């Protein structure tokens, strides 16, 4: 996250770090949202590579012991069947990970609340992106979890010529685009948290930014719209 601030430790307890084995160590690659004690919601493109993955819940600092983490392997990966890695603009950038063990819930580890099916947010609705992604375009991962205020940009504005044009679909949420704050590489798969009727809910799964850079005016960060996939998510969890 570019232009972010450090999140308090128990503000976003459904945020997870998705990591892959790298020789003797583990490397952060993406975010995700804990949605069941044994299921994580993330972006399909995050699990495109045939790597060994683990989830860390209760994580705040990737380079220090926080004394709150739980580490669990990924037992099964279900990518949306319409996902195509050479066409992120088509959508369907979502996947579910079944964890090998169920995690324990506490003030650092909670389930993400998902919106009702079909919910679309009014233009300029208040949302926060969270993640350990790059803090500058072509920069480096954050050590501590970051948050940035990204108000939504509705479909008619976001799909206009000056913004993303045909690249954005109604199965997506746009947020931000102010030129200062944005998602960045390493934030993919994590949540977009939006305040509705007094409660934060995870309306988006981080998916893409401009090839020109992360924080680019009129290229808001784009997210898979969770509320378009509620039946898909329930169908997988039920059938798995
Ligand atoms: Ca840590």
């Amino acid at each position: 996250v570019v232009g972010g601030t450090e999140a308090q430790r128990n503000s976003w307890p459904s945020q997870i770090s998705l990591q892959y084995r790298s020789g003797s160590s583990w490397a952060h690659t993406c975010g995700g949202t804990l949605i069941r004690q044994n299921w994580v919601m993330t972006a399909a493109h995050c699990v495109d590579r045939e790597l060994t993955f683990r989830v860390v819940v209760g994580e705040h600092n990737l380079n220090q012991n926080n004394g709150t983490e739980q580490y669990v392997g990924v037992q099964k990966i279900v990518v949306h069947p319409y996902w195509n890695t050479d066409d992120v603009a088509a959508g369907y950038d979502i996947a579910l990970l079944r964890l090998a063990q169920s995690v324990t819930l506490n003030s650092y580890v909670q389930l993400g609340v998902l919106p009702r099916a079909g919910t679309i947010l009014a233009n300029n609705s208040p949302c926060y992106i969270t993640g350990w992604g790059l803090t500058r375009t072509n920069g480096q991962l954050a050590q501590t979890l970051q948050q940035a205020y990204l108000p939504t940009v509705d479909y008619a504005i976001c799909s206009s010529s000056s913004y993303w044009g045909s690249t954005v679909k109604n199965s997506m949420v746009c947020a931000g685009g102010d030129g200062v704050r944005s998602g960045c590489q390493g934030d993919s798969g994590g949540p977009l948290h939006c305040l509705v009727n007094g409660q934060y809910a995870v309306h988006g799964v981080t998916s893409f930014v401009s090839r020109l850079g992360c924080n680019v005016t009129r290229k808001p960060t784009v997210f898979t719209r969770v509320s378009a996939y509620i039946s898909w998510i329930n169908n997988v969890i039920a059938s798995n």
